[PDB]
């Protein structure tokens, strides 16, 4: 009945010292607390993932290296480039403990869902969708989403992964590209040179998992109304075809107006509609964060979305709390779209939606 909120103060402090999103975890929790939403959720301390648990996806070689690099530094390991630790992923001290923590939180959340403790479980500090079995990528050192999905698989036969981060959820897709037991759906920017380069609509999966990857390439400047049309259209077709028994949902807020990535023009309202549409399915649902590099906007978003999970309307005025000054100059929860044009031509969108419709026919007709 009541949603699980994965949290400890240690877990947040550990996530706070992540490069490129400093003190983001704190800000997010701090604003959730300040709207008193934790009062209406079951707060669960996350476990730390054991090596065995992390080795369910990642290779022993990779985890071992990650561990070494974490204690010392980068300077006596030029082996690091082989395991994806470059400028994109710094080989900084402590990172193995951060990984194990994050992977633990997501595993814990999936465990809560197996046990019947809740229908919804939340870990906003997760969503590291780019990490590969033996390679870090795009500031993701460990694919917590994949670990959660593998945990959920103990109870739930088919699982749906939905990735609303700006970036293509490539790590997660890759991990399940050859299976039909997990369906991956990603909406993302797809443009020459834009990371990670993958996820065109023709990306459908391989072998037994052909048609059990979905990818919606979207261009700059999309806003709430159009994104939800696209999202609801695709998710309708997926629910019918795939009939999932559980859901993992990545809600990276780097789509939000005023993000440094400066690509989509979304507000949390729009993402909320997509969230609502998944929640009405009444399935076991694991909620994850991800990207989001305007930190205040990222906290506004994920707080607002916690609201929608609980069914509460939050007040426009931002409550006073530790980080009040970051919400300047207007000190409200709502985010205003930028005045940039929507580069998504409606013909090209209709071709994309139909192509996907057709791909999902093959899921039904080959059942
Ligand atoms: C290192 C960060 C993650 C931070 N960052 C900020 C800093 C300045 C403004 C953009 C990036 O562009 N990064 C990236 C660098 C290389 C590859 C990928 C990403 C983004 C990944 C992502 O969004 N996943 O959902
Ligand atoms: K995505
Ligand atoms: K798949
Ligand atoms: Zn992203």
């Amino acid at each position: 009945l009541v949603p699980v909120y994965i949290y400890s103060p240690e877990y947040v402090s550990m996530c706070d010292s992540l490069a490129k999103i400093p003190k983001r975890a704190s800000m997010v929790h701090s604003l959730i607390e300040a709207y008193a939403l934790h009062k209406q959720m079951r707060i669960v301390k996350p476990k730390v993932a054991s090596m065995e648990e992390m080795a369910t996806f990642h290779t022993d070689a990779y985890l071992q290296h990650l561990q070494k690099v974490s204690q010392e530094g980068d300077d006596d390991h030029p082996d690091s480039i082989e395991y994806g630790l470059g400028y994109d992923c710094p080989a900084t001290e402590g990172i193995f403990d951060y990984a194990a923590a994050i992977g633990g939180a997501t595993i814990t959340a999936a465990q809560c869902l197996i046990d019947g403790m809740c229908k919804v479980a939340i870990n906003w500090s997760g969503g590291w969708h780019h990490a590969k079995k033996d390679e870090a990528s795009g500031f993701c050192y460990l694919n917590d989403a994949v670990l959660g999905i593998l945990r959920l698989r103990r109870k739930f036969e088919r699982i749906l992964y939905v990735d609303l981060d700006l970036h293509h959820g490539d790590g997660v897709e890759d991990a399940f590209s050859f299976t039909s037991k997990v369906m991956t759906v990603s909406l993302h920017k797809f443009s020459p040179g834009f990371f990670p380069g993958t996820g065109d609509v023709s990306d459908v999966g391989l072998g037994k998992g052909r048609y059990y990857s979905v990818n919606v390439p979207i261009q700059d400047g999309i806003q709430d109304e159009k994104y939800y049309q696209i999202c609801e259209s695709v998710l309708k077709e997926v629910y019918q075809a795939f009939n999932p028994k559980a859901v993992v949902l990545q809600l990276g807020a780097d789509t939000i107006a005023g993000d440094p990535m400066c690509s989509f023009n979304m507000t949390p309202v729009g993402i909320g509609k997509c969230l609502k549409y998944i929640l009405q399915w009444q399935l076991a649902t694991l909620i994850l964060g991800g990207g989001g590099y305007n930190l205040a906007n990222t906290a506004r978003c994920w707080t607002y979305l916690t609201g929608v999970i609980l069914g509460k309307t939050l007040s426009s005025e931002i409550p006073d709390h530790e980080f009040f000054t970051a919400y300047g100059p207007d000190y409200v929860l709502e985010i205003t779209p930028s005045c940039r044009p929507d580069r998504n031509e409606p013909h090209r969108i209709q071709q994309i939606l139909n192509y996907i419709k057709g791909n999902l026919k093959h899921v039904v007709i080959e059942g």
